[PDB]
């Protein structure tokens, strides 16, 4: 039993629901909040410059560091770093981005990322600004990630969209 609550229940181990994963985040405060990464962990619009703004810009004086001395992400790679005043870690994870010509087939590879914690706070990886289409984040979500998974989708539209679609 977790403290995730509202969700929609897609499988055995994955969950959905129409909510700003900045304010379920400080809600539930989770062990792990996923963000939307990219490679340079410059958290600027979309889900990353959300979470950042948050932590009144301290999750971009960490990932500032962490560059510094690691280089930069792989697409399809993740970090753990701290969650701040949102979780105890968040798990930086870089999906594809279609707007910058980056290999769609690379989704699968980030959502293995998830595997490796036990449960997730996540938004849909490669949806929004980084151009892929939701409905096959979704799906690859489902197929990929083993853990248990709570999804939030920002948009009401969107998610009533992923709902009625769902196989
Ligand atoms: O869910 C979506 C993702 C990607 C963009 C932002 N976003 C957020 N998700 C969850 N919480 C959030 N808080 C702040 C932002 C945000 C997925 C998606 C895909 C296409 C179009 C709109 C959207 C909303």
């Amino acid at each position: 039993v977790n403290s995730f609550s509202g969700y929609l229940k897609l499988t055995d181990n994955v969950y959905i629901k129409n909510a700003d994963i900045v304010e379920e985040a400080k809600k539930v405060k989770p062990t792990v909040v996923v963000n939307a990464a990219n490679v340079y962990l410059k958290h600027g619009g979309g889900v990353a410059g959300a979470l950042n703004k948050a932590t009144n810009n301290a999750m971009q004086v960490e990932s500032d560091d962490y560059i510094a001395t690691n280089g930069p992400l792989k697409v399809g790679g993740s970090c753990v770093l701290s969650g701040h005043n949102l979780a105890k870690h968040c798990l930086h994870v870089v999906g594809p981005n279609v707007n910058k010509g980056e290999d769609i087939q690379l989704l699968k590879s980030a959502y293995e990322n998830f595997n490796q914690h036990e449960v997730l706070l996540a938004p849909l990886l490669s949806a929004g600004i980084f151009g892929a289409d939701p409905i096959h984040s979704l799906r690859v979500c489902v197929d990929t990630v083993r853990t248990n998974v709570y999804l939030a989708v920002f948009d009401k539209n969107l998610y009533d969209k992923l709902v009625s679609s769902f196989l």
